[PDB]
């Protein structure tokens, strides 16, 4: 049987869950569902061209379109963190910090939700963009989406549930290894419980699988990379795309980050 | 499945004390007497002469790196490909990883702790060497931190070396099956070497990223030229 420290664990395993269903409207669970065919309701339309892309309605429309959705994102995020026991009790300068490094990391983990090795649900599963269309599109948009694929198809294979992401996603967004951050014990004594919490559900959730806690937290590295070659794929495209719009919200995520 | 762990963190341990030189115990003692280089003046008692030298050592260190993983438990039964890969993708982890034990928030060891060249003087190179060792303190600082000793590193580094995503690997599985046994010795060991340390492990993990971050960033910014 489990003690009484075990216990809080699992109150706080559950506290976070909650708060996840709470501020991400489409899960994992909903999600594979939708991918898997567990459908005749919830099926959605495939765009995999440009007539079924026109038909479910080129590159930077699209593009503008994936920017929105991922400030939407930003703030279900937000949400999210707010419910994290002690992060809003952090001095407020940090909890920006935390947001503005943590949240790409998270949009990525949860992109690969929505992703199966063929593409990515899009519209809150209503409709299925495949892989193949968005690696035809015109240099550089083309290679956008791809390593987001590469890392969510070998992420997609720790078969995490969404109890599993949400104190994950919790982990991520408290690391007090982030750059300028002015008190980073607060924040680390937060994901030291996190990092308890999440270990006990693994061991919980997926007794059999060994040793699953640290492969997750090194799949940690994959979402810098992503991050850090998104930023720099953004950068290209300013330079080339200069009537593209990005938003100040995005703006100020990447600003020397 | 515990008697294997320790087994296999003992033979680990014997093998880097074999395999490195200068160990963390010794650099830490060292650091608390070499000649300190801190001035171009102190230099010539003692920019591109220094890069080279850095890869001097480096492409040393390869080589101890190399007769480590050979002492690894089932890395010389990898395909050899596979064993090619993975020196090749880990080593610059691994180099960086050690250098940690070298530095201090102020310096850096050189010359198996002969020397101590200062985070200063280092930054004040022209262009683009002064921006080369900054992020490398920056790291250290923070994995030195976690006060891992060589019985903790040891096992570390087996785990980087054993990682299963460096690209063109033919048979990932024995790689992944291996390291999945270093990663449970390496948990044990930190439990039992640091009880205090809640989640030290965890914290541990995550430094690779900051790991792999340092690593690119230092590969972008990068016969006799054939030695290297
Ligand atoms: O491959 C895509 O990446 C976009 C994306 C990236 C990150 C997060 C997200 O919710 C969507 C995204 C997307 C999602 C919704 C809409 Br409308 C347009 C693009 C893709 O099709
Ligand atoms: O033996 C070494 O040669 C390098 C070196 C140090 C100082 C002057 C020099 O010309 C070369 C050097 C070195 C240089 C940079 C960094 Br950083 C770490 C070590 C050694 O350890």
């Amino acid at each position: 049987q489990l003690n009484p420290e075990s216990a809080d664990l699992r109150a706080l395993a559950k506290h976070l869950y909650d708060s996840y269903i709470k501020s991400f409207p489409l899960t994992k669970a909903k999600a594979r569902a939708i991918l898997t065919g567990k459908t005749t309701d919830k099926s959605p339309f495939v765009i995999y061209d440009m007539n079924s892309l026109m038909m479910g309605e080129v590159a930077i429309r699209i593009f503008q379109g994936c920017q929105f959705r991922s400030v939407e994102a930003v703030q279900e995020i937000t949400e999210y963190a707010k419910s994290i026991p002690g992060f809003v009790n952090l001095d407020l300068n940090d909890q920006v910090t935390l947001l503005k490094y943590g949240v790409h990391e998270i949009i990525y983990t949860m992109l690969a939700s929505l992703m199966n090795k063929d593409g990515v649900l899009i519209s809150e599963g209503q409709g299925f963009m495949t892989r193949e269309f968005l690696k035809s599109l015109r240099k550089p948009f083309g290679d956008f989406m791809e390593p987001k694929f590469e890392f969510a198809v070998k992420f997609n294979a720790l078969e995490l549930d969404d109890s599993d992401l949400a104190i994950f996603i919790a982990v991520i967004i408290l690391s007090g290894d982030r750059p300028g951050l002015l008190n980073v014990k607060p924040i680390e004594d937060i994901q030291d419980n996190l990092l308890q919490a999440l270990e006990l559900q693994l061991k919980l959730n997926h007794p059999e699988s060994s040793q699953l806690f640290a492969k997750l937290l090194q799949k940690m590295t994959d979402l810098r990379q992503i991050v850090t070659e998104h930023v720099q794929l953004l950068q290209v495209i300013k330079k080339t795309e200069t009537d593209m719009s990005l938003h100040p919200l995005l703006q100020e995520i990447y600003k020397d980050l």
